[PDB]
């Protein structure tokens, strides 16, 4: 439920500054 969204480089956004917003979806 955390991990299983980032494979390889799908949430391996080296600049997280507009998906940072969203993985509080993923984190909570």
């Amino acid at each position: 439920k955390y991990e299983i969204t980032t494979i390889h480089n799908l949430f391996r956004k080296l600049t997280h500054r507009l998906f940072r917003r969203n993985f509080g979806y993923t984190l909570r």
